[PDB]
DNA sequence: TTTAACTTTCGGAAATCAAATACACTAATATTAAAACGCGGGGGACAGCGCGTACGTGCGTTTAAGCGGTGCTAGAGCTGTCTACGACCAATTGAGCGGCCTCGGCACCATGTGACTTAT
């Protein structure tokens, strides 16, 4: 249950940096289930590029390479 | 002590020059499929509302998150060394479609000998 230790005030403070003050109980729920689906993407885009690599141990790179596959690339790391 | 820029060259590239298509558009044409004017309409989307509601709003006692030591080891990254493996050359093919030929078969003129005959 490491996605509920993710917890709901922890999910609060997250919509009030997002902008908003009123959100359903369910969306703590499905916004880990959002949070689960881009992690799982980006996870498998990673850690295929470590197992290539041969450096098993998931790298920095291969986090931004994932990103950068995916259109959501990242700065501040790849530099 | 290791990442460059001098250089010293050269042989494929990237200009040039040219003509061979060939395609775009600038354009007549009657038609004629869709445009766009023109009035109701349903239908619906918003005004206004009651009260149920649902996520904050507010307290108590928890819980994990965060440190803060205590290893210890699994890989990081680096192998110093042996190939393999693929980039090059070329030969080592090949097949497909023109080329010669060359088969045999026709029509035509040449040559010798068997009749026979005659004037030897």
């Amino acid at each position: 249950d490491n996605i509920q230790g993710i917890t709901k005030p922890a999910i609060r403070r997250l919509a009030r940096r997002g902008g908003v003050k009123r959100i359903s109980g369910l969306i703590y729920e499905e916004v880990r289930a959002v949070l689960k689906s881009f992690l799982e993407s980006v996870i498998r885009d990673s850690v295929t590029y470590t197992e290539h690599a041969k450096r098993k141990t998931v790298t920095s790179l291969d986090v931004v390479y994932a990103l950068k596959r995916q259109g959501r690339t990242l700065y501040g790391f790849g530099g």
